[PDB]
Parts: C-alpha cells; structure tokens; sequence
C-alpha cells in the first residue's frame, strides 16, 4: 500500500528527523516553478528513475539545476551497461508514484528494496534539502544528513557519488 | 484568442521559406525520459520563462533547457519596470495559446496583439539548431536558430537577445 504524507511524517518523527513544510498549489511552468523553489530555502531535488541491461534500478537525486550526463553516469554508479529511462510501471511499482510526482520520499514505498539510492555528492553539500511529501502540493524541507539517515531507515543504503556534471 | 495547429504552423514556417524537422513521440514528463529524448535530437533544446513586472509588461525568455535565470535580477537585463513575476495561466493561454506543459517560443504565432515581448538568450543562439514543440507535446521541431529570429520577426515579434542566463 502506498504511504500517505501523514504517514511519511510519522515515520521522519518517529527517527526523530526535523521537518518543515509548504503548502502550495502545484507548480508546472518553468517561472512558476522557480519562483516557489526561491521562497524554499535549500537545495531542491530532482530524481532520475534509470535502469540498466540487467534490470537493476536505481534513482539518481540531484540539485534541480544539475546535470547528469546518461551516457556515462552508469561507470560512476556501477551499472552494468548505459542507463535506459524506467518506464512507469516499475516507477508505480517500486516507488508508489507517477509522472510528475517523482520524489526521494518515495523510497518508503519501495519495500522489497528494489532501487538504489544514489545522492549527488554537491546535492548533500547543501545543508537542507527539499522534496514532495508523496504529494505535490506540498514541498518538505530536512537536513541534508537526514536524508541520509531516511533512506537508510527504509533499508536503502545509499550512494553518495558524483553524477553530476 | 488565437491557438494555431501544428499545421498551420508549419505552412507559417513554409511560407517563410524556413526549414523544418520534426520527430514524433509520446509525451514525456520524467526527468530521465525528457533527457533521453532530448539525447537523441540534436541541436539546443528551448525552455521559455513566461513573466510579467509591475506594469503587466509580459515577456517570454527563451533559454537553453539547461540554464539557469536568476528571477532577482533578469528584469534589468531586459527593461522591464521591476522584479518579475510569473505569468499566471489566463494571460499564457490568452497571449500565446498554450497552456502548461506545452508553453513553446512557437506560441508567438498566437500573440496577434503583440502583447509579449520575446527575449532569447544569446548562448542559445549560438547552437546551429534549435528545438521547441510546434504547439503540440507530441513533437520536437528543429530549426536554425537564424530562423528562429526571422520566425519571430515574422510573428509581429522583433526579439531582444540577451544574456539573460547565469
């Protein structure tokens, strides 16, 4: 069953990580976007839903404005061959979101632990971070290191490496 | 208000004189997928910032997808009366007939009243080739970037270049 933001909120409380959030109308266009994200303090994440030859997934998160290059990425990560985009199903599946609603949270849903976290090292060099709550009108912000330790709480050990360009 | 088909968009562009070339694809919404898809098209890919100052001057900043804008600042770049602020959808769909998800530099061809002043990065221009969907989310249309500017010009819009990213 996919987590409610509630439930997410529990969890974060229950590991004793700090957490803020907006509410917000849902943001699409590239200004309107960016407008929110300027009154959000913190790095903003972007995640990238890959999979290799071999069918292991992984989820790359990023700074928003970063830059990962897909051709090579797989060499840092230790995929078996170039990274090819995961399709929805498996996205539904593993991480309990869609399409435009991709976010690290959704780690919590993953719980036959099919997906490897992969942290951009400048990302966590921030010292908050943000992301949806499993809902996007909604951003939360926490501590860079909580991150780590939330992923690490699903039993999703990440990768703190450098992807971006 | 006006909201122009593909079609009449590229008989717009035939008339000019200007070529065209454009991929058909499914929609995309994902970060990994977009980035797949803008992979295999060569040439820059465009993004448009749609804003406004405290005059209601509304522009269009057309930038490469990869840059960034710094909001603060942008509107002494391109001579507008203060900080800029997002276009709201009525106005976007009412000046250049798209709506989110689909906003393209293409949408100029809406704009018969000559209510939005476009700006295009000048780092932009400096690729041979630029993409941008042909008022459909469905394809990806490349031209040169010397015919992006006669494409505005036509539209009524005599774009500014600036360096408007950071």
């Amino acid at each position: 069953s996919r987590k409610t933001a509630t439930e997410l909120f529990e969890f974060l409380d229950g590991l004793g990580i700090s957490h803020t959030t907006k509410q917000h109308e849902p943001v699409f266009t590239v200004a309107e976007s960016q407008s929110l994200r300027d009154l959000i303090p913190g790095g903003h994440t972007k995640n990238l839903f890959v999979k290799d030859k071999k069918d292991q997934y992984f989820v790359l998160t990023v700074e928003e404005n970063a830059v990962v290059d897909l051709k090579s990425v797989h060499k840092t990560i230790g995929a078996a061959s170039r990274v090819s985009f995961g399709r929805p199903e498996k996205m539904l599946e593993y991480l309990g979101v869609v399409p435009g609603s991709v976010t690290v949270f959704g780690a919590i849903n993953d719980t036959a632990r099919q997906v490897t976290f992969v942290l951009d090292s400048d990302l966590l060099e921030n010292e908050l971070v943000n992301g949806h709550p499993l809902s996007n009108d909604q951003t939360t912000t926490i501590a860079s290191k909580d991150l780590i330790r939330f992923l690490e709480a699903t039993g999703h050990a990440p990768l703190v490496l450098k992807v971006s360009e």
